[PDB]
């Protein structure tokens, strides 16, 4: 199962494969489309509110060559940290492991129509 | 002011430029997007909830042809609830009467990828 929808500006592509974090980029890159940037609280809650209530992953990974958090693409939005990935639910966003099997939420930004 | 906006796989156009019915065939047009044409209840409020509250026009229309009403094609449309002249959008219903009105239009396009 893999829909996309769209709601304001940007697009998304809601995978439902629970996989490892490092699912999405893989998906999502192929899938042409970058894993999600939850931009923005209007966003945000989007997602949830849309969502099926479950465990989603987003583009939020912690790094090494950075003490931080921080989406594969830089936002209007912040942050405990610690390490690991953060899975977006209906409920919230956070942390945990990457190789825990989740579902991806990419998005592609909107430039025409 | 004309702004646009995309819910579930339609991509909207929201003109803020009050002139007559036939003024969206122009506009829409003008901006490659067919006038509205409001699939359903889920996209209706969609609509009618995020559109600002005003006078919006959408695709339905009195036609020659005809004696009825229609947008551009036909689709799980149903709703032949209340003559002739064009209908607005409020975001409280929708509704008929002249084109000729000083309104606001509602271009809507469909998807079929992502990109």
């Amino acid at each position: 199962v893999k829909y996309w929808f769209c709601y304001g500006t940007k697009c998304y592509y809601f995978i439902m494969n629970k996989t490892t974090w490092s699912g999405c980029k893989a998906n999502c890159q192929h899938y042409s489309v970058p894993i999600v940037k939850i931009e923005d609280e209007d966003e945000l809650k989007f997602l949830q509110r849309h969502v099926i209530p479950e465990g989603y992953w987003i583009g939020l990974s912690y790094d090494k060559k950075k003490k931080e958090w921080a989406w594969i693409d830089n936002k209007f939005d912040m942050k405990f940290k610690s390490r690991g990935c953060v899975f977006l639910s209906k409920a919230r966003i956070e942390d945990t492991d990457c190789n825990i099997p989740y579902y991806c939420i990419c998005g592609k930004k909107l430039d025409k129509f």
